[PDB]
Formats: structure tokens, C-alpha cells, sequence
């Protein structure tokens, strides 16, 4: 069968039962990390070595090992130590998330500082958050999380309408010790409430939605088969799903004609980092890395139907390991359909008296996930005329502070004295690219605006300019809008009827990259997040574009080490890192809970095909 | 009965009636453009005067008229000559399309051009092109149109994929003479069909669609009374029609409780301009004004149920005027309907257990048009949680060329011999605010970095300027992705519960404007598409960014005129002009018929609303 087929319980209690027998698992041990490998770059002998990769947290306080298990031999591949002080902590537990607030509950110095503010300890949650890496040298090798505190007036209220600003702890989750407590002072705790559920608030529910109903009377028009294998409208490909990177998609293909014609090998959002702008020490240490830190695939929604995915769903139930490797199903995770997308291509001709309308969808793989008061879905989108699209959509509860009584330039007010610290949700999409094969190549596309005079007297022209990314090192590039700018991936080797390399247009959204100091600590750890586009040479270890292990690592790691190898991307198996995110100014209208913000790219084909590939869609029924 | 109703047939036979007895209208007359005037500013006494303004041609050359006539009171208000020399021509006329293949036909110097290369001139068709104003002095005065050949094998081939390069002609459609014939050269006639219903070409169309059935059970949500006023979730707006502009949206407002409040008094597209960027002398001319030149109402489409708009649709029918004065219906030219929009906002809790999701819908007008080869659907949506988005659907057949031997930096090559001029289709939409009233003024919103130091030392922190526009010497802006830039038109005597100044923030694709360049003859007609923002003092009479009569002025009209009086805009009844547009560089996947691409704005509201107003949305059916 299928080597990217999903994991199975099965394959995930084998994994334990290997750990559990070569002495890996025992009591002490969690795993913080499960996942499959991909198969190797034709090494892999097809045959079948399904592989997978293991994080093993020790609770005790020994050293974290990295295992690669073979499940097809039962057999331990290998089993490496690491030393986080230099490569990184592991990523965050669930269990380690729970255990912030229940140790702060009885520490003198949090006690003292909610009796000067009045609060019960009882109704004062701590939003428990990665700690990234900055001046305190006692944490450098020790697992860190950062509490901020949120008043809850019963146990159904929303939290986040009631930030306790002015003080912060650092808690070590592994010893179960408060590092510290910092008070810089009481800040009155804003008292109105956000609860969206309550009539109070609400008003009265509108009666005036009549119902959308939206029905495939002869069922859809994609077909699964080996469980997660898709094909839809001349598109191939396999879904894949990683408790770290969430939704993978594998083997995207076009079949035009009689061949089957590769794309993508393999689409990923591969990091995301979500970094604050309020230079107050109560906050100015928050970022996360959802993706590396927390495992965004780990908090992934049940979809219900009706509400989350609307229409004829086909969904993928996606099992992942818990911290003692029993398989844990995600039901309805994953949600899938195809959906109208309006006028495809349309004429009407008075020379020839041909009226000419066809209609266009699209196919939809999506997962929501929440962590803490954020909730993202990712959407990947392929249309009939062979463009493929991601879209993000950023929603929940904005995180809160305290808003100053004399203003704020990094703050929005959101009610009296409710604050919205300004903050930025960055993506990294990896495009392990294969157009038409493995030897591609990326060019830098400017529209080139021309000067009134001989050959062009009317003053009229424009051209445009490709410039070939030869190698690493000049393959990290800007935006420019201004310009027109796009890049396009191509095959040098394989030409279309024109006798023109085939080839993809990435469109990107041209918003503003990481806006932080080159020199923060973020701009470092999050290095991939200050520039477009990178693109690289592929290698089977290079996968995350922070690297492996992003919790408390100080930076550099990923994209730009990788790029100093200064390799040849001339016609190569490349991979292309783009960068694309949302700047988030909060508004009135984000509160109390906000509506959907997007964010995403498309690529669309260029010269890809060799007239347009949707000459044999029929009338509409 | 409601001043901003449509135009009844009714009232286009009373207008041709006051014309012909006042004596305006006789058997040499012809009606150019005839359209409703929108009420005057409060001036207006309610009451009613239901005006009509008309440009009348004279085939007999004498001097072309501005009538204003009042259907009310059955009289003809102001009736003034025009000197076209000075101020411009009127609007193409359909009948002068069809005379300049019918005069070339006779033309001894056309017939040797297609005798030289061995044409049947019964196969020849010519596109009748919009003149422009170049060097040729004979032109001033007199209505020019231009025209480029095509061949046609069999009356129901695509005449576009057999363009005859290297031959242009112009005609003075009036006096119906040939004025100039132009041979730079034979080129090879591009062989290949281009006909996209044939099974030769399609190859056997797709078995493997299934159909998507979208019904309203219960009918639509929104209510449509008097002909035209619109409701749908708390939104309220007149949708006009207007045969230059096409669909015209008024008194859009929003009921935010008890009291409605307007947003935008009048949005249409109220200009466009497609510029081409070849060299060649065949075609350095090559530019329409399809708004203000050609009339795009005027060429709208019967939209077709299933196949352009899918859904439960409701239907409007406008009525223009011929050329004589007799109404004529555009059957189903406007689609409404409304469209699931996926998730509207979601979150699951895990403190308070509460998990919500709600699901988002939006409003869609819509119309599409035809001129020649192009194909161009306008869309206006309108979300559930006050966005209004515009968005531009661009289809058709490209316009086509040879492809030089040589090839070329300004020509894409699309099949053998075929080539596709490079080319912008750029759009200007007026918006005349009114943010919660008429005082109103743009503030320019720009991301601000910090540097890493003293009140900064993390380097974390980011802000935001705004900067506003006082005159209108001040108000034309350009776009800057890379600081995030937008702009936010704002009431500044209507302020939110925080205090704070209600707004409305635009949110530009930022797309690369004009190119060419600003010496050219293109960039003086069409300045305002060398910006991509200007906001202007309201007045009357300033109604298109190009001026009232675009065919063949020689440029400086409109925008920059408007701007030279430097009105102040801070706090005033003023009006929001947009340039946005693509940059077509066509791909073989154009051809023989091209995929929509798309461009647009969107306007989101920025403290207009004391909260989100989307809290009384109900659970989904
Ligand atoms: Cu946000
Ligand atoms: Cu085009
Ligand atoms: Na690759
Ligand atoms: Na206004």
C-alpha cells in the first residue's frame, strides 16, 4: 500500500510497544513528539521501511532523546541524547501547560501580589506560555513556561476580558519551582464582561438568515481511496497529517492527458510565530512558535458538519500519539469538499454568434486549531485551471492587557480600560517543489517600465525581467509590490509545445515581514520571518525552517545556517520557504470575539500547460 | 416613491417625447449616453424631480448637445452645444461599429493590403477600436475610430487566433471616409484555430463533475421593495443602473440598533483603462476607456440561470435608451444573491468549556459586459460583519498579434506564430463617503518600526502613524505594501463609546499603477491611474476621474483638475477615488479562451462600531 498513507493506531501502539521493549519507555518517560518520515529520495527502494520519529521527554530530569523507530522491522534505528542547552528544549507537554497555574496557586510571592489587587486565587487563571530566550541565565537548559494571569468571575466567564497586567511569573515545570514573580505594579482589572453567549449582551438572536442549503445529490466528485489518497478534476495527491505541522499535502499532480504531470512533492506550513509589540517587561518577551513549540496538529478541532465545514464533508479522522504513546484519535479533524467558485471563463463572441460560460470550483482540505485564545484554520484550495492556494484564517479571542490611562502606541483599547497589545501571526509555507520533476529552478520576476524615445516614441512599452536564482546565497529575497514583483518556479529541462520551460507563479500578498528589531532576540529565532522568500537545496534533515527543536533555542538556527552551505539551486531539487503573514492592529470590532482575518498565496500555472487546461469542463447541468 | 429608483421604460419614452417636441430631436439626432441625475444635495426639496441627462449626436456634423430634461415637469431644463474639438467627443455609438468594416471593404488601399496577402476581404473582420489623441492634426474635431483586421475561416471561427499584423486603418465614421491606410509589413497569418467548442480541440468533455445544488428553501434572506431598495442583515442600499457606469450602489447603510447609519453615499467603478505596451506602430495607440468611451451598461449581458449565477437569484432588468430614444431592456442584467462565506468566528475555551462557531455570509450584485473581446464581471459583496468588498473578474479572449520571428519583450507568444501584447486593465472607483454623515476626512495609516533602546529594549516593539489629508493639493497618495499602508476615511464629530472617532478603513491589492510613461499620451488622459488613491471635495458636476467626454480629449480632465483647487477635505462632504488594476503579460494558459484573474478593494470598518456587531448572529440551522 501506499507509503504516505496515515499513520494507524496500530503502527502508533507498535512504536510503543519497540520504545517500551528496547527500555525507552518506561514510567519516567513521555513523548513529545511522534510523527512519520517521509520516504527517502529514491533511496528509499520502494519496498516499504514506514519510519517514524520520537521526541522521548524524560520527567525526572534526565537527558531528552531523539529515536527514529522502524515499525515494518520493529526495530530501534537510532536513539540519540540531546543536549538542550545547546540544540534546543523539547516541545511543550499538555500536562506541563496544567501545571502553571496549580503551582502558582500556593507560591507566597503570587499570593501577595493577587491580596494587593483584592483577587481570589480561586478565580485567577494563568494563561501558561513558551518562554523564548532572553537575559535570565538560570534557564538556559531548564524547560520554562511564563504565566500571565486572567480574573474569571464564575466558571463559565470569558478570562480574557479581565487581564491582571502589571505582573508576570516563570515557573520551571520540570522541578514544579516558581523561578520568579514580577510585579511592577496594580493596574485596575477591567470589569466589564466578554462573554458573546450571554443575552445580556447579545440582544436578541436574529430571525432573519433563511438557510443556505448546499447538497451534491450524486455525492462529490473526488474519489478516496487507500484511505487518504485524493483525486479530483485531473489533480493526485495524498493528505498527510503531522502532530507538529498539522495538514501535509504530498504528491500534488496534474494528469494532462494520458501523464500523470508532478507540481509539489510536498506543501507544509512548516513554522508560525506570533510576536507582540508592546515594549512592557510584562509582555515584551511574548512569542510563540505554534508550530514548533506547541504542535499546532496536536490541538487540532472536531469539525462538526453543518457548522465548521458546510456541504457534502468527507472527513479524515488523523490518529497522533499521546505523551504515552497510546493512539489518539482526532475525529473529523480533517474536513474536505469541493465547492462553486463562480464564472471559470466566459465569452460571448459577435463575429462567430458563440455564447461561451463555464462554471469554476475549487476542492477544500482544511483544519481549525485551537491554542489558548487563538484560533487558526488552514485552508488549501485547488482549482480546475491548476492554481493551488492556501488561505489562513486568524480568529478567537484577541489576548488583553490593561489599557494605560494616558494612551499607548502599541495598544489598542477595546472597551474601559481593556487593551489589545499590537501583534503580528507570521507563517512559513515549505514547498518541496518537483514542476514536472526534480530539476527546477527559481527566477525573480519585475515589471520594467520603459523611457519615451526611439523604439518606443509613443511612450507606451513595458516589459518585464526574470533573474535566475543561481545559488543559496543570493536566493533570499523581498517583496516588491511596487514592481510587480513574482517568482517563478521552472523546469529547464522540460519544455512545453512553445519550447518555453514550464513552470509556476507564485503570487504572494506583499504584507509587511517581522517587524521587530534586526537585533531582538525574535528577529533571531524567527530569522526566516524577516525576509518573503528563501529558497534552498533540498536535504531530507532540513525540514523546519527554525530548525528542529524551536522551544528555548537562541536563534539562527534553520533557514540561515542552512543557506550559508551556498549550494547550487540551478536545476536542482529545490525547496521554496515563503514567508506571509497578518499585522494586527486590533479593533472595537475585534471584541469580544473576533471575526475571521485572512492572510495566504497562490500559485498559478505559467506556461505550465500547453493551452488552457480547462477547455474540457462541460456546460453547467 | 423612492428618487433613486430606476429608470422605467416609461420615463425613457417621456424623455424622447419632451426631446422631440422641444425640437432636439429629430431624424439626424442620435442619443449618446441618457441617464437619471442622482438627487441634488439636500437642495433636492424631497419632493421630486426625476432628471435625465442626454448627450444628443448629429450624423449631419453639426455641433453635438447637453441636454438636461425634467421628466417630472415634461421640460427640457438647459440644453448647451458642445465644442468636441475643446472638450471631447461623445460616446462611441453602436452603429458606428458596424460602418468601419463595411467602408474598408470598398477602400482600394485596404483591398491591396489583403490582396498582398492573398485575403478574401468577405473574411475579414475589423475590430473598431477607440482613436485616442496622437499626432495625426486631422483627427481634432471629428470622430475617429481605428481599426485592426482579423480573419475569419467560416463564420462561426474565433477571428482572434488569425490576427492580420502589420495593418491598421482609420476612419471618420461621420463623413464615412477612409482617412488613412497603414502597411508596415506582411506577417504571416497565424494558422491554428482557436475555437473552444470544438471537439477536435476540447477533446471529449469531462464525465466526472457531479453537480453542486445550492437552493434557499425558505427564499432569500434580503427583501427587495420598490423595484430596487435592498435589506439583508442589517445592511440597506438603492442598486441604480447607469449605461456608463453599469451598476451603481447608493445610500449604503447599516442598522447598528435602533438608528441607521450611512456608510457610503454612491460606489460605482466610474472609470477604466486599458493600456497596451507594444512598440509596434500598428499598435502604440491601443487604448479604451470602456467606462467613459464605450459605455459599459450599455453592453451588459443576460445572465443565464446555473451557468452565470448559481443560487437562488434574484433578477433586475434596467432599461436604457437606444440611439433613437426607445427603451430598451437588459433582461436579467443584475444577478443578486447571497453566498455562504465560511467560518465567521470561532473559538473553543477551554476555562470557560463554552466552544462557538458561527458561519459568515455575504450579499452579491452583480453584472458582466462584453466589448469585443473582453469580458469583465463587476462584483460587489457585502459580509456580515460590515466589510463591503468591490471585485473585477477578467475574462474573455486576449487580444492578439503575430509573434515576431525574433521574438519580443512586449509580446507573449501563445501558439505558433501567435503572439499577445503585453497590457493593464485598470480600474477607478468613486466612492462618496459618508461615515455615519457627510463630515468626513482620510487619515493615511502607515506601520511604524522601532528601534531596539530606552523604552524598547527587548527591540520588540512596533507602532502605527496616521497622517491626515487637509486639501485636496495633499490627497493623491500612493500605495506602500512594505509599511502596510492604508488609508481610513473617519467622521470626526461621530465617535464611538471609547471616545474615538468612527472610520472605515480601505484596504488596496496594491498593484502596480500606470507604467507608462508620465510623458506619454496615455498618461495625461489617464492620470488618475498613475496614483492609486485621491480624495476630492464633493461637487456635482465632478462625476468621472477622465472628465464627461474621454473619446478623443487630449488629456489634464478630471482628477488633476479637480485636485488644482485644493479644497479642504478636512472634515467635509468628500469622495474617495481608488485606482487599482491587473498587469496582463498573457501565458499560454490564456489561450484559446482565458480563466478569470481577479483584482479589487475592500473596506472594513475601524472603530465604527462600539463592539463587533455580529454577536446577535444565530447558531447555523
Ligand atoms: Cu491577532
Ligand atoms: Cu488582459
Ligand atoms: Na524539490
Ligand atoms: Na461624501
Amino acid at each position: 500500500a501506499s507509503p504516505f498513507r496515515l499513520a494507524s493506531a496500530g503502527e502508533i501502539s507498535e512504536v510503543q510497544g519497540i520504545l517500551r521493549t528496547a527500555g525507552l519507555l518506561g514510567p519516567e518517560k513521555r513523548i513529545a513528539y511522534l510523527g512519520v518520515l517521509d520516504p527517502a529520495r529514491g533511496a528509499g527502494s520502494e519496498a516499504e521501511d514506514r519510519r517514524f520519529r520520537v521526541f522521548i521527554h524524560d520527567v525526572s530530569g534526565a537527558r531528552p532523546q531523539e529515536v527514529t523507530v522502524s515499525v515494518t522491522n520493529g526495530t530501534v534505528i537510532s536513539a540519540v541524547e540531546l543536549d538542550t542547552a545547546a540544540t534546543g528544549e523539547l516541545p511543550v507537554l499538555e500536562e506541563e501547560f496544567e501545571v502553571v497555574e496549580q503551582l502558582l496557586a500556593t507560591d507566597e510571592r503570587w499570593l501577595k501580589a493577587l491580596a494587593a489587587r483584592n483577587l481570589d486565587v480561586s478565580k485567577v487563571r494563568v494563561a501558561p506560555l513558551s518562554a523564548g530566550v532572553f537575559e535570565y541565565a538560570e534557564e538556559r537548559g531548564r524547560r520554562i513556561l511564563r504565566g500571565l494571569a486572567f480574573v474569571q468571575d464564575f466558571p463559565e466567564d470569558s478570562a480574557w476580558a479581565h487581564p491582571v497586567d502589571g505582573l508576570v511569573a516563570y515557573v520551571d515545570v520540570v522541578s514544579k519551582e516558581v523561578t520568579r514573580v514580577i510585579d511592577t505594579g496594580v493596574f485596575p482589572v477591567p470589569a466589564e464582561h466578554g462573554n458573546y453567549t450571554d443575552p445580556e449582551l447579545t440582544g436578541p438572536l436574529r430571525t432573519t438568515q433563511k438557510p443556505i442549503s448546499i447538497t451534491q445529490p450524486e455525492g462529490p466528485s473526488f474519489t478516496v481511496t487507500g484511505g487518504n489518497h485524493i483525486e479530483w478534476e485531473k489533480w493526485s495527491l495524498d493528505v498527510g497529517f503531522d502532530v507538529r505541522e498539522g495538514v501535509v499535502l504530498h504528491n500534488i499532480a496534474f494528469r494532462d492527458g494520458d501523464r500523470l504531470r508532478p507540481i509539489i512533492n510536498r506543501a507544509s506550513i512548516a513554522e508560525m510565530v506570533v510576536p507582540y509589540g508592546d515594549p512592557s517587561p510584562i509582555r515584551s518577551w511574548q512569542n510563540y512558535f505554534d508550530t514548533g513549540e506547541y504542535l499546532v496538529g496536536q490541538y487540532a478541532n472536531s469539525l462538526e458538519l453543518g457548522c465548521d465545514c458546510l456541504g457534502d464533508i468527507t472527513y479524515l479522522s488523523p490518529v497522533i500519539s499521546d505523551a504515552f504513546g497510546n493512539p489518539r484519535e482526532i475525529r473529523n479533524g480533517i474536513c474536505m469538499h469541493e465547492e462553486d467558485w463562480g464564472i471559470l471563463a466566459k465569452h460571448s463572441d459577435l463575429w462567430s454568434g458563440i455564447n461561451y460560460t463555464r462554471r469554476n470550483r475549487r476542492m477544500v482540505i482544511s483544519f481549525f486549531t485551537t491554542i489558548g485564545n487563538y484560533d487558526y484554520g488552514f485552508y488549501w484550495y485547488l482549482y480546475l485551471d491548476g492554481t493551488i492556494e492556501f488561505e489562513a484564517k486568524a480568529t478567537g479571542v484577541v489576548f488583553t492587557s490593561a489599557f494605560p490611562e494616558g494612551g499607548s502606541d502599541n495598544i489598542s483599547q477595546l472597551a474601559p480600560g481593556l487593551g489589545a497589545p499590537f501583534h503580528q501571526h507570521i507563517f512559513s509555507a515549505r514547498l518541496d517543489m518537483a514542476i514536472d520533476g526534480f530539476t527546477n529552478r527559481v527566477e525573480e520576476e519585475d515589471v520594467v517600465r520603459q523611457t519615451m524615445g526611439p523604439g518606443n516614441e509613443r511612450g507606451n512599452a513595458f516589459s518585464r525581467k526574470r533573474t535566475v536564482l543561481t545559488r543559496e546565497s543570493e536566493a533570499v529575497r523581498e517583496a516588491d509590490a511596487r514592481t510587480g514583483r513574482t517568482w517563478i518556479i521552472s523546469n529547464p529541462e522540460s519544455k512545453n509545445r512553445l519550447n518555453e520551460p514550464v513552470g509556476y507563479k507564485l503570487h504572494a500578498h506583499n504584507q509587511p515581514t517581522l517587524l521587530a528589531d534586526p537585533g531582538s532576540s525574535i528577529a533571531r529565532r524567527a530569522a526566516f520571518a524577516t525576509k518573503d522568500l528563501w529558497v534552498t537545496r533540498y536535504a531530507d534533515d532540513e525540514r523546519y525552517p527554525t530548525g528542529d527543536f524551536v522551544n528555548q533555542h537562541s536563534g539562527g538556527a534553520g533557514l540561515p545556517s542552512y543557506i550559508a552551505q551556498d549550494r547550487d539551486i540551478d536545476g536542482q531539487d529545490i525547496v521554496v520557504w515563503h514567508t506571509f503573514g497578518l499585522t494586527h492592529f486590533p479593533r472595537v470590532e475585534d471584541w469580544p470575539i473576533m471575526p475571521v482575518d485572512t492572510v495566504g498565496f497562490k500559485l498559478r500555472p505559467e506556461g505550465f500547460f500547453d493551452r488552457s487546461p480547462v477547455l474540457d469542463v462541460p456546460a453547467n447541468p
